[PDB]
Parts: C-alpha cells; sequence; structure tokens
C-alpha cells in the first residue's frame, strides 16, 4: 500500500466567477513515492521532461494518475517532469492552471468571506495512500493586498482523509476507500471599492430623496418624487453594469430596494397629507415634520437589517 | 449481442444557456461488459490509465465508442481508465464535462420548470445492448439549494429504449435498431431574486404610475406621465442589462408592456377628461375617481393573464 | 472516376451571427464508395472506429478528404468510423459541429428570411464524383417552433454540380472540374418577441410623443419635447442593449430615427406657432389642430416606407 | 538556392478588432518547388493528404516551414496535402484561418480606410527564395457590398522583397537575408449605418439643443439645459454601448464633446444674459438673437474641424 | 555546468487585463548551448523543424525545458526549430504568444505607468546556467505611438540572477539555486482619450452643476439639483460601460464621487439658506455669493487631492 507525499505550490488564486462558483488556481504539484531501485546514468538522479515521460510509461514506469476532484474541466498542464532516483524514489512535478469549484455564498456582498479549495485524490487506487500534504502559499499575508481584490486570512489549511464510495461495482472485500488530500484557503473581499463607489453614493441618493418634504407645494412634492424614482432606476442600471450577476439578493441589492421603498412611501405620505383634511385642500403640514422623522424611520428599518 | 451496463455520476449541472437551449454537465461515465478472459499480472485485475488505453486498442481490445447523442460539440474528457478483469470483464471509467442540448421553454420566466437530459447510444453497434442504466445524483435534494440557481425535483429518472433509424443505407435484414439510455432530471428556477429585485420594483413603479390622477392640474397630470413613460423605459433598460436574452416574451417581459400600456392609457384619459366637456375647460373631474378605480381595472386585466 | 454517395443528417442549426454572417450546424456526415473487395473477419463487415481509422490509412486505405467549402475554421469532429465491407464498399460516418458562412441580408429585421447552406467538395480530386446527395432534416416543420428562434420553410434542398477553377497550376488536359454538393435550408425569424417587446412600445412612445400638442402653454409644449427627446435616446439605449449589432440600418433602426424626426419636427412647429403671428405672442393655435393631423402625416410617411 | 512559387486564395477578411488591431483571414495557401524526381505509383502524380504528410517528412521529404510573420497566434490549419510529381516538383496546399496584425488608424471613424495585410516568410531559410507571388481575391468588387461591413478598394497588391536581420548569431558570411512575400488589400468602412443611426440623430439633438433660446423665461432657459445635458450623456451611453472601444478620439467622439460644449456654452450665455444689465433683472434679450446666430457659431467651429 | 545564451524578440505587448493583472506577448525565443560535436549531412549545420525535433529527443538529444515562470497558462507555441551545428552547438528557436502576469497598480488611472515583465528559468536544472540575455524590442520609441494604447519608456531592461528555493526535497549538498533571466519593459498609458472624452466632460458637468445658485427661486434651486444628481448617475453609467473594471478606486472614480459630493453639498446649502432666517422665508441670499465661492471651495479640495 504505496506511500505518496504531496506538495502543492499555489501561485495565484484569481478570476472568481460568482455565477458558476469557480476560481482559478495557477501553481505546481509534486508527488514523491519510492519504487524498486534503478540504474541511473551517472549515479545522479535522472531527469525526464515532458514528452519523454510518456515514453517511460510505455516501458512500464507506473506513474499514478492523480485527479483534481473539484476541478471544472481538464486543467492546463505546463511543464512536467519525472526525477528518477537510483535508490528507487520518484518525484513528479508539474505546473498547472486549473479552474476549480467550491460552494460560495455571496449573500452578504462586498462583505463576503470565502474559501478557496483544492481536492486531490488518485484516480484508480486506494492502497496507494497519500502520506503527507504540504502547501506553500507564495503570496504572503500583507504584501500589498490593497492592489489585490481579496485578502487571504490565515495560511493554507490541510486535511488528508479517506473517502468511501458506496456505489462501486465489482469489488466487495473492503476496497472502496480512497485517499484524499484537501486544501483550503480562507479569504475576504476587498470591501473598499464598493463602499466608496456604491454604498456611499447610494446613501447620498437615498438621503437627498428625503429632502422632498422640504418642498413647499404639494404639486412640487409629488412631481419630484417621480424624478427621485427615475434616479433610483438610473442607479440600478449603474449597479447592474458593474456588479457580478447572481441568483440571489446581495446587501447592495437590498439597499436598492430600500430606495424604491422610501420613494414609494413618500408618494403615499405626500398624497395622504393633501387629502387627509376636514376641509378640502388643508395639507396636513404637521406630517411634514416627517421632514427629519422618517429618515430615522428608515435608519430604524436599516438597523433592523443587521440580524 | 453484447451486454453493457452503464453507470453515470452527475456532479454539477450548471451554466444554462437560455438562447441556445444548453446546459453543462460535469460527471463520470462507467461502462462494464464481459469479454473473453485474460491473463492479468498477479491475478488481480489490471489498471490501464489514459494514454495506455489506446495502446490496448491497437492490439485489438475492442472498446466501443458510446456517443452522447444530445451533446453540442465534443466534450472535455478527463482521466479515463480501463479496468481489465482476468475473468473477462472490462470496466471503462471516464470523467467528463460536456455541453448538452434539450428543449427549453422559458415563457413563464422566473417561474419556469425545466428538464436536464442526457442521451447515450453507441456509435456503431445495435447488437451490443445497453443492459441496465444507473444514475447517481451526488447533489442531494435540500443541501442548501438557496445558494444554487435551480432546485432539482426528484431523483434522476431513466429509460433504456430502442431507436429505429429509417434512412440507413447498406443494411436490410432487420438491423437498424440501436440501444439508447436516456437520463432526465427535473428542476425549477429559484424564483427569489426575480421577485425581490424585479417583479416587486416593477410593481411599485406601475403603482406609483397611478398616482398621476391625484395631481390637481391638467398640465400637471399630462406632463408627469412623460416622466412616468421615461421611468418604464429606464426600467426596461435595467431588465435588459440583467435578464437572459430570449426570442419570446417572458412574464416579466409582459409586465413591462403593461407598464407602457397603463401609462399610455393614462395619457388618453387625462387628455379626454380635459376636452370631454360642453363648455370649454371643464375637467371631467368625475373621471378622476378612476384615481383608485383603474388600478383595479389593471388588477382585473392582471388576474386575467393567469388563465 | 469514383462514385461517392453522400448523406448528411442535420441536428440543430443554431447560433446565428449577424455581424460575421455565420451559423452553427451539428449533424452527421456519411460517404459511401466501393473499393476492391476485402477479407473481413467473419464475413460480416468491419467496424473501424476513431483512432483506428488513421491506422488503416497508413496501410494504404484511401479515404478521401471531403472539405466543407464554406466552413469558417476547422469543425469539431466527433466520433468517426469506417464500415469496411467484404465486397469492397466503404462507408464513412462522422458526427460534426461546424460554423458555416453564407450571405445574410438582415435589412428587414425581425422580418428577415434566411438561407442556411452547406457546401461539400472533395479537397484533392475531380474524377472522384459525388454520386447522389441526401439530407435528412431531423427537426420537423411544426414540432413546437414557437420555442425556437427560427421557423424553417420547406425541407432541405439539394444540387450536385461541377465547379471549374480557372487559376490552378500544373494541369491543362481538362482536369480543373471538381464535384460539389450544395445543401440549402430556408428559414424565417420568429418575429414575435420583437413585435411585442420592441415594435409596439416604440409605437406607444412615438404616439404619446404626439400628445405634446394637447398642452396648453408654449413653454409647456417646448419643454416637454426635450423630455420626449430623452425618451427616444433612452429607448435607443434599450434596443442597442438587446439587438444584434449590424453595419446597416434595420427596420426597427429606422422607426427609431422616425422618433427622433417627429420629435424634432414638433420642436420646429411648436416654435414656429409661437412666432408666426401678426402681433407678438399670438400662438397660431390653428396649427394645433395638427393635434391629430400630423400623427397621420406620419402614418402617411410610414405607409410610404413599405417599398 | 530553391525557387518557391506561392499562390494565396483569400476567402473572407472578417472580424476586425479595433482595440487589438487585428483581422481574420480564411483562405488557402499554395507552394510549389521542384525536387529530385521520384517514382510515383502509376506515373500520375501522388496525392498525400493530412496525417500522411508527416509520414513523408520522417522519410526525409523536406517540406519547408513558411511562417505567417504578422499572425497573432498559431492559425487554424484545415486540410493540407502534398501533390508529389514524378518529375520532381511538389505542391503544398492547405486551407487556413488565421488572425492577423497590422497597424490600424481609426481616428477618422466611420470614414476610415484600412489595409488588410499578409506577411509570409520561411521560418529557417534564406537560400530558398520566394519565386513569384499570386493572390486570388474570390470576393469581387461590387458583388453586393452593402451587406458587407467593408468595401475593398482595388485587387490584391503584392511585393516580394528581401529582409535583413541584423542581430542573428552564428552566421557572418552574408547569410542574414530572408525572402518575404507581403500581400496588401485596401478597404473602406461602410459609413452608412453610422450616418443614418449616429451622425444624424446626434445632430438633431445638437440642433434642438439650440432651441433653448426660444424659451421666454430665464428660469425656463437655465432649467432645460440641464435636461439637454442629461440628453447628451444619455446619447453618450448609447454610442458607448454600440461603438468599438478605442484609445483615441474618433470623429463621433468629438461630435459628442461638441454637444457637451454647446450646452455648457448656453449655460454661460443664459446666465450672463440675466446678470449683464443696466438695472437688475434686465435680460439682455438682444443676446437672444443668438437664437439663430450661435448655431452658425457652431457650424463655423464645425467647418474648422475638417482641415 | 552548461552555458546557455538566450535572445528574446518581442513583437507586440498587447491586450492588458486590468482585473487579472495580465498582458499578452508575442515574440520569439532563442537558446544556444554547445554540445559534443556531430556529423551533419554536408558539413553545413542541420535544420530540424517542428515535429522532427521531438524525434531527436527520443534519440537522446537533450534539449532543456525552459519555463516562463510568470506566464498564466501554457503559451501558444508556433514554429520551433533546432539548428544543429557540426562543432557541437545547438540553437533552439521558437515563436510564441503567451499571457503573462505582473503586479499592476491602476490607482492613478489614465495616468498610470506600468511594467511589462518576462521571467525565464529552466524547469529542472541549476547547473545549466543562463550565460547572457538579449532582448530585441522591434517596436521602436516614436514609430507612431498615438495609434497605440501605450507608450513604452526606455529600451528593454535585463538581469540574470540566481534564485534559491528553500522548500525543495531530496537535495542538500548546495543544489537549490536556479538561473533566472528577467526582462522588464516600462510603459505609460496614452492619457489622451480619457482626458478628451472623460475628464473633460465630467468637469463640464461638475461646473454646470454649480450654476444652480444662479437660479432665483428656492423651489427652482432644490428641484434642479435632483436633475443634476440624475446627471451624475447617468455619467457614472457611461464611465462604467467604458472603463476597465477594477477592485479599487481610480482617479476618474473619485472625480465621480466629488460630483455626487458637490451636488449633495448644494442640497444642504440650498435647504439651509431657505430656513436660516430671522423671520420665516428670508432666503439667506448672502450665502448665494457662494455662486462663485464654492466652485473654488472645490478647486481647493481638488488641489488637495494631488498628494
Ligand atoms: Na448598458
Amino acid at each position: 500500500p504505496v506511500d505518496v507525499s504531496v506538495s502543492i505550490f499555489i501561485n495565484k488564486i484569481y478570476g472568481v466567477n460568482t455565477l458558476e462558483q469557480t476560481y482559478k488556481v495557477d501553481g505546481y504539484i509534486v508527488a514523491q513515492w519510492t519504487g524498486k531501485p534503478r540504474k541511473t546514468p551517472g549515479d545522479k538522479p535522472l531527469i525526464v521532461e515532458n514528452t519523454q515521460i510518456e515514453r517511460w510509461i510505455n516501458n512500464g514506469l507506473w506513474v499514478p494518475a492523480l485527479e483534481f476532484i473539484n476541478v471544472v474541466g481538464s486543467p492546463d498542464t505546463g511543464n512536467k517532469r519525472l526525477m528518477l532516483f537510483p535508490d528507487g524514489r520518484v518525484i513528479y512535478n508539474a505546473r498547472f492552471l486549473g479552474s476549480f469549484s467550491n460552494d460560495m455564498d455571496f449573500r452578504l456582498f462586498p462583505f463576503d468571506r470565502q474559501q478557496f479549495v483544492l481536492e486531490l485524490e488518485p484516480f484508480s487506487y486506494n492502497n496507494q495512500q497519500l502520506r503527507f500534504s504540504d502547501i506553500q502559499v507564495y503570496t504572503e499575508n500583507i504584501d500589498n493586498e490593497e492592489i489585490d481584490e481579496w485578502w487571504i486570512r490565515g495560511k493554507a489549511s490541510t486535511h488528508i482523509s479517506d473517502i468511501r464510495y458506496d456505489h462501486l461495482s465489482s469489488v466487495q472485500p473492503n476496497q472502496n476507500e480512497f485517499s484524499r488530500i484537501t486544501v483550503r484557503i480562507d479569504a475576504v473581499r476587498n470591501p473598499s471599492y464598493y463602499l466608496w463607489s456604491f454604498i456611499l453614493p447610494l446613501g447620498l441618493i437615498i438621503a437627498a430623496s428625503w429632502s422632498v418634504f422640504w418642498l413647499e407645494s404639494f404639486s412640487e412634492r409629488l412631481q419630484t418624487s417621480f424624478t427621485l424614482m427615475l434616479t433610483v432606476v438610473a442607479y440600478a442600471l449603474y449597479t447592474s453594469n458593474i456588479l457580478p450577476r447572481l441568483p440571489y439578493t446581495t446587501v447592495i441589492d437590498q439597499m436598492i430596494i430600500a430606495g424604491y421603498g422610501s420613494i414609494f412611501a413618500a408618494i403615499l405620505l405626500i398624497i395622504f397629507a393633501h387629502h387627509r383634511q376636514a376641509n378640502g385642500v388643508e395639507d396636513d403640514l404637521l406630517i411634514q415634520r416627517c421632514r427629519l422623522a422618517f429618515p430615522l424611520g428608515f435608519l430604524a428599518i436599516g438597523c433592523v437589517l443587521v440580524i
């Protein structure tokens, strides 16, 4: 039951895909396992690069196929090489770029935390066991992470385990358990850009929406909410042309609905004030010290949406 | 007439394409069939991975080509292996990601139900018979399906059948019938996002459109419908920048037309009111208890478009 | 001079590209031609699948290369196989997906009819003759064509012909004439979506543009055309975000220009009315029974553009 | 020093890329050169298609690698064949689709003329000489060029020359001079669509911007320029959503800035008029026969931007 | 310990990717190293092109794999050849297009300077030493750089160095030090287009935002800021539909927030003026010689953001 050591060097985790829940990882993979010794030219280890590797497979060098369980579509494999040792051992080393899948909740957008994950397990072998797992995260904690879109939390986390496949066919004598390296990397989004360029102007617009009550007329008050309406939709356009498409409602997404709400609320008050009289055209006018009373009817409903 | 068992493991069904009617399926495929027995090294079954398989084909290992009938463009095949059994049997196992085609009606959007389908049939063989078909849907019912765009209904459904090709050339003695495994998976769209961030604000706008009749003037009434007009078109922009391009009119699509209609209706009434007199500038004013009479002339025409 | 029968099974014609004039075709191709007879194992015909075919070419099986003349870029070839008959004949069968080119006039958009075309001709041979051509269009006339973007007219049309290449070099004794199968398939666009969600609302906007004359003031009349202006541009934004980019002006495209026109016309009248007086501020007021006189100055100019 | 004749058949030049300066060319290439004579089966020349060619290379048929100097990324090569003549000569023929690079000035947009170019030079040889160059442009002058995006000027132009590479290493005895065929094709853009659907409406908007001065009030005048402002930006959105991204300012791009200018000009006049008095609220009113005086202050600054 | 000379010919550096920090490089690479001498046919050096090279590898020609350390995904390799010298030496020459990664700060947008970088280091070898590095930048200083998006600074910079890998396994006797050629090319963005078509009109809008104080009424003043608001958002849409998506805030990005600010400021003043009285409706009116006093409260806060 063969011992395989694995080391994995992660270069970039880049190109997240909000819709498909997908990221890209460029790096190298190394596997070492000891075999029946070999004469090498010199007595120095042998280097077998790229096209040459498949030649030795044809002369019966077993090299096991390790699968990226969670990869989406066969990865771009770079240079590969075998290092063949005289005293048996074999070291396989390749560069790769691959697209990987994990679960990603984006619901608390710009303020999401995420988890980039690798899953390695051999493609046809269960005795054949992943010995130890190492993970060298080139990219450091605080290089200059305010140029990069994500801030990585800790260092790489590991965990080798055993996976049981129930439904597998022609085997019974306890042989359905495969060795699986799992690598996690935690991260948080760089909530800058979205504050300064989304959250803030959305708020200014929301605020200045409320200054409708400081209009004197009723005709004035009613007519410029329709402009405020248009202003939200305009801003909705803007968000949409920038933000990552999703199938759920982000934080920003709600803020936007709050806008649509406050303004439709206003239209209700504003028309109510005018026809809540005894006479005829007595504007309630006492309502409009909701002037700065329903801004904090909103900061009330806005400090509620933090639970 | 050869017996082939098939097992198909579906990992994700992702990336639907509304326009092309097309989805992506990542998973593995397995085929097992028993041949004339063989000496394996040890007496343990043989593993033949990737490049090595095509070598055994050259020494006459038949391995039949099974075609994904409904795939659009040759699929990304990952690791493949042959497991060669001493007592004859052969088990072929590959990982794949492929783009598939089925019919998809999107007409009742955000509220559509769909059917993701696989079709497997051997590429050159009719005796040669798909024995039994299995389908292991990793993804469970209620994992956390409100992160995922779609909620899958039941478990996978099957159906092995026989397909007769009429127009096939140089054969007559009853040999035009091929074995075809067909897999279906039912699903419904996660109608959240579209309610909360589309149907709802469209409604608020439609509503507040109606508050035009609560304007005192006529000049007031006529002029702010043009702003309401602009507001629909603005919102039409927004839907368009988010929603899946189609060649028919979805539910949302109609709502948007209703907006355009209510507002063009308004312009008709509002101008009719002013010149339906018999003096000169007697505003009908009794019409404008359509104030909250043609909102439910719309909720009438809106409860009609469900049947 | 070799007889080659061809059959072509078309699965989907999808993914049209208005700019590049390009469509996608998924289907199978078959070629049969009879050779000098052969011993087949059994006396039943031989099946040679995929990788194995190129092996037989190396031992001198001629298999002719047939070219898709009008394809843009080498097509995605699926499974292929040779069926080798004992009595000589050979049947070549492959599945393919390829992007093809034909001339496409889009000028009368949503209402365009088109012609999807295949052109097959052998790549190096002129004696060597395409015997007969067959075309099985799986997709029927009225399946449910109102889910699909196009409605196909008839059945597939054929035509085998002879092509003469003038400028070809080292041959003169009358040998510049190649055999070419041509397949056509007619189609019309599903003019639905564009009526209901473009032609119509554009019309409503165009109409309600005209209700500017029913404004009392002059200041009223001039000021809200600027809003009508904005409304056309807003709608132009909308069409652009949805419709297929082209290098000519479609029907819809013109409608939009008509909008820009009627509104600029209005600004001319409206300003003329005010300063076509005798006194000073006598609004012509008789002009403004162009109220519902230049809507049918437009339906006049609109029933003219049906050439 | 080997004589190689080259013929190049151009099928489509399509898919221009304004940003990257890049077009696509689908066509065939032919090369003929005479070698030491050969026994062909029959005495008729030999046809070697596709996979078979590389076989002859391994038995020492030299076939030279000709490079597309100005291609971006290795091109899609279709069917290739060698025609092997008994009397020595060899004719290489392949179909190709490749993306090419040339310098492209887009500064005078919709009215740009361009030059589609091919550059062929052998990859490792300088004795080895391109004999003569031929270029058959299938696509004729006036087929129906008003469906196509570009109108090609002349016929294809040629030029075989000699290229000297200074910095090349291990050679000195005058051997740094390589044979290079260069093909040019001139073309002009189909300036239709952009006149009718961009230049014109931009003008109408620009014009109707000027009708601000025919407003009576000052408050009227100032307020509806802000709507005119919005109108330009609205139209800037529209251009952007349609026009090819570039890193310089096209003609249209300037027109748009003219708009922003005229309207910002207006705001200056309009506010100047009101406060350039000999009292308090005396509107200069004589200025506002810039009514139709600064439209031709613009047609003055607009006939300046042509030379 | 083998001496390898390298020459690198850069053709285009194009297609930058702001998000991913990524550019494309098309060019050629050359490596020369001297081996144990060889009989060449003739006594003239041997040319081994493309497919043929891998043949010589199989007969034991070492050719070392050199890695592009900083490339994102395996590059498109074009023609390759070996030139085999009788007196030992070997010259390897290939054409390539590759996507490369470097750190890119975009914070001072349109006015960013950048650094295009190549990193070459052998894939399995440390004795084996990069002799000297040469870099021929075809593209000159002032060709016509105002058609191109970037202006390159100097000429190519070099630097061969030694890299120590700490974590490498089965070696200790001082053998973890690899030879690495590093190429830099400096560049600045063509800040034209963004001045003329972004910075400028944003300024005009910003300016003309200030002409709100030259409105007489209060109702006038408050209502047309909402239109100014809309105007910023409209312009924000425009920038977003054109500019490169980033995860930080560019210069233009801030300007846009300034706009939102000045306009929200205005709304504060404008409402303050009206209700900062002694009496009731005394407009402060003395404030509104902030008319042209807070434009330079902004040019004050705008000359502060140059640090
Ligand atoms: Na857009």
